[PDB]
Order: structure tokens, then C-alpha cells, then sequence
């Protein structure tokens, strides 16, 4: 009989962390035009357009994300829709850390926010909250490997209150990625667990931040006409789905602590 | 033919570490409390110290048969028992209090249960309240016996010399193995969120024993130093342990291990 196990294949297959490096999207440009006045209506509309371009890259990433194809298609779609703001805000803090040593908010290479832009955006305190995560990355000296695993954990951090089509398949993927993070921080058990706790505390802290970001997002979406804030098709699709679900209490956050 | 050296039957019948922890748990020890004598601090503290000595005899017997502990150098076995004794005895007190009184009292022994009045009379009221707070956490968390027995071993492995043990690697192997036992123990039939939340609560509880035990040891070293003025008596077993530990702890040689920063 032909062995159906392949030692060679299992040995040669890149680790999940190596695959995450391989599939990480290239940096996206905002197409920022310096000729427009730096008023909230213009800055926020630019950010929303940048978000639409980023989400095109998130979907491409999710398609090749190990384990994600094992979930029901409806669940894959659901998880992308519930986690979008967590994914994009965490990646903003990563780019800010890597490209500016967390001195600025690096939304795109052509759109870097200093304090002045943060004021002009009319969401200063929200920018401060995102900046505080970037500052935590410096304090923790977060690694790229840790960051990529934590991004997947954020994709798996909010589920519908009723539940997914396959709760079991979801739990299996979530447990597998938590295991990957636990391996990354490993001998000194004391030090490994202390770091693991710092990373899961940070993950949990994204829920309160994202809640505040979505509150402002839904507000500007509802008042888009009055406020002259534009949204691209991709965000209209996502927010039209999410706004009623989140505001009705259907979004259940998953915490480590 | 040749006699196979491995025993399939032995391997199958060998109990899990958790089952062994149940089998080796010490029997409850009596204090020999004498209600005919006044409940003065001298009498109550001297009774508790005598109780502690009897309890430590059981602890040593338990440590001899604790899975994995034999793999550590003898020097390290003795060191860990000496560094952790107050953690072990105080955690077990909270367990007895939880199991026998629903955490209403401090169940030092079947013949010595402290209510608030004895807590005041002992001249360590605040310390008694601190141990009682751990008992109350057991109720809030609905701690199980299995979780308790694994946590007690982690306390035995929670304080090490600043300079390190003879074999840090053998120590780390045993500590990791028992942390894995606790992790499996809190794994539900699966909900990762619930499992991690409980693991967090249990490790926060473990860590909280350090500040409590530091305060307990401060009082202990104080009454030991002033034993004659205070008329507090210590049995030979505690004189041995405290004489070793007092200079080591006060000189800053005891390194507590934490799960959380
Ligand atoms: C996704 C985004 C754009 C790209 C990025 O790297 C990080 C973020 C996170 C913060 C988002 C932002 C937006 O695009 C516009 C937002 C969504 C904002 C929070 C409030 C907001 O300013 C809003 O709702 C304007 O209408
Ligand atoms: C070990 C012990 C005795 C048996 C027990 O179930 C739990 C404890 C924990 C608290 C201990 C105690 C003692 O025996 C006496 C102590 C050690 C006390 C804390 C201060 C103390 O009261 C003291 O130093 C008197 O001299």
C-alpha cells in the first residue's frame, strides 16, 4: 500500500508564521492630494478611500490565510465584516512603529499624520488612542512574527451573538493560532508567560479602542451628507452590513482576560 | 527467546500525575488546641506554630512522592521546600476553609477554627484577613480539587534563589510540565475564550500569593526574632526552617516567579 502520509511534505511545508510573512500585503497608497484644504471633510474622506483600498488587500490576504478556508464560506465573510476596523487600526499602529518609531500615524507613505493633522481630522482623541497602541509596540519591542499572529487573532476576535455556522471549525482555527503565539514567546517559563500576558492584554485592549472607532465611523456614515464625508463602495458595503448588527448588540467580543 | 523490557500493562495502568496528586494529598492534621488555656496571642500563636511543624512533616512526606520532584538535584529539592513552606501551608489553609466552612472561617485544623474573635486575639488580625480573602476567592472561582492540587505544586515551584538552583533546566522542565497540567485542566468540552479566562484567573491567584506570603513571613521573622519577649514558642521543625530562611529572604536572595508583570 502507498503511504498516504508524506513526511517530506510535512517537513517542507512553511510554518504558519512563515506563511503569514509571505502573504502580508504590500503597503497601500492613499492618493493624498496636498492641494485640498486639510479640513475634516477632506481628511476623513481620504482616509475612507484609503480604507477601501486596504480592504481589497485584506480579502486577498484572507483567501490564502492558513486554516481560513476550512471555515464555512458564510463564516469567512462574517469574520472579515466584523473585524475590519480591528485589522486596519492594528496595521496602522504597526506601520507607525516600523516606519516612524511611533512618532507619527503612518496611514500610508503619502499620508502621515502629525499632531496638526490629528486635530484637523476632527477625531483627535481617536488618533491618540491609535497612537497609544503604536507606543505600546515600542515599549514591548513587538516583533513582526508576533504582530502577524496577533493580526489573525484579531480577525478571530469578534463573532455574532447567535454564533457562526460552524463554531467548532472557528474554535479549532482560533486555538491553533493562539498556540502559534504561545510558541513564539518561548527556557524561562516566567518570562514566556509574562510576555504572553502582555500580548493578550494588548489584544483585549483593541476591543475598547475599536468600539470607539466604530462609534465615530457609524456617526459619520449616518451623517455623511451633513458632514460632507465620502465613503467608497467597499466601505458602504461593509458599514451597511455592520452598523445595524453592532448597534443591535449582535457583536460578541472575545477576551483573554 | 528474550524478555521484553517494556511493560504495556504497566504503561496502561500507570495513573496520571493528577490522579497521583490526589493519592498523595496529606491527611488533615490536628492542632492539639487546649480550650482550657486563655486565648492570648502567646497561646494561639504558639499553637499555630506547633501545628505548622506537624504539617511540615506531612509536606516532606508528600514531596518525596511528588511526580517529577525526584528528577531535581537533592540540594534543589530541599531549597524549594524551604523557600515555599509558608505558601504551601497558607494555600492549604484556604482550601480547608473553603471545603469545610464555605470560607466562613479559617480552618487551621478540625480542633482549631478561627472566627473573627480568634483572629483579633491572635495579634495578626490583618494577616488572618489576608488569608481569608484567598478562601473567599476559592468560592468566587469555584476552585476544584484538581486545580488546587496542581496549583499547590506550582507554589512549591514559585520561589527560587536569586543565584539559581543547581539545575535550572531540571527545575524549568518540572515547572513547565505542571503549568501544562493546569492548562489542560481548564480546557472545557472547546471554548478557548472561557479556557483562557479561567487560566488567567488562576495564575492571577497564584501571583497574589507572593504579596500575602511576604507579609506572613515578615510577621513570622519578627515573632521568631522576638520569641523570648513575646513568649511565642516554635517547634524544632520551624526553628530549622526559619533559621535557614530568615537570613536568605532578608538579604534579598528569594526570587519570586510571576505569571503576570
Ligand atoms: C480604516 C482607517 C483607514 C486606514 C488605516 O490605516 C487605519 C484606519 C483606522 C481608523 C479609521 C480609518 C478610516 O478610514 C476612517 C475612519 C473610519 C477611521 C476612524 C474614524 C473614521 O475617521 C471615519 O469614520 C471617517 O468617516
Ligand atoms: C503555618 C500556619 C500554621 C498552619 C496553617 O494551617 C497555616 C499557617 C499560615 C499562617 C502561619 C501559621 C503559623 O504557624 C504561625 C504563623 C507563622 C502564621 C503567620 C504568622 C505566624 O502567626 C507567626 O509567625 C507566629 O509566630
Amino acid at each position: 500500500l502507498v503511504p498516504q502520509l508524506s513526511t517530506i511534505s510535512r517537513a517542507l511545508t512553511p510554518s504558519p508564521v512563515m506563511v503569514l510573512e509571505n502573504i502580508e500585503p504590500e503597503i497601500v497608497y492613499a492618493g493624498y492630494d496636498s492641494s485640498k484644504p486639510d479640513t475634516a471633510e477632506n481628511l476623513l474622506s481620504t482616509l475612507n478611500r484609503l480604507a477601501g483600498k486596504q480592504m481589497i488587500q485584506v480579502v486577498k490576504w484572507a483567501k490564502v490565510l492558513p486554516g481560513f478556508k476550512n471555515l464555512p464560506l458564510e463564516d469567512q465573510i462574517t469574520l472579515i465584516q466584523y473585524s475590519w476596523m480591528s485589522l486596519l487600526s492594528f496595521a496602522l499602529s504597526w506601520r507607525s512603529y516600523k516606519h516612524t518609531n511611533s512618532q507619527f500615524l503612518y496611514f500610508a507613505p503619502d499620508l502621515v499624520f502629525n499632531e496638526e493633522k490629528m486635530h484637523q481630522s476632527a477625531m483627535y482623541e481617536l488618533c491618540q488612542g491609535m497612537h497609544q497602541i503604536s507606543l505600546q509596540f515600542v515599549r514591548l519591542q513587538l516583533t513582526f512574527e508576533e504582530y502577524t499572529i496577533m493580526k489573525v487573532l484579531l480577525l478571530l476576535s469578534t463573532i455574532p451573538k447567535d454564533g457562526l455556522k460552524s463554531q467548532a471549525a472557528f474554535e479549532e482555527m482560533r486555538t491553533n493560532y493562539i498556540k502559534e503565539l504561545r510558541k513564539m514567546v518561548t527556557n524561562n517559563s516566567g518570562q514566556s508567560w509574562q510576555r504572553f500576558y502582555q500580548l493578550t492584554k494588548l489584544l483585549d485592549s483593541m476591543h475598547d479602542l475599536v468600539s470607539d472607532l466604530l462609534e465615530f465611523c457609524f456617526y459619520t456614515f449616518r451623517e455623511s451628507h451633513a458632514l460632507k464625508v465620502e465613503f467608497p463602495a467597499m466601505l458602504v458595503e461593509i458599514i451597511s452590513d455592520q452598523l445595524p448588527k453592532v448597534e443591535s448588540g449582535n457583536a460578541k467580543p472575545l477576551y483573554f482576560h
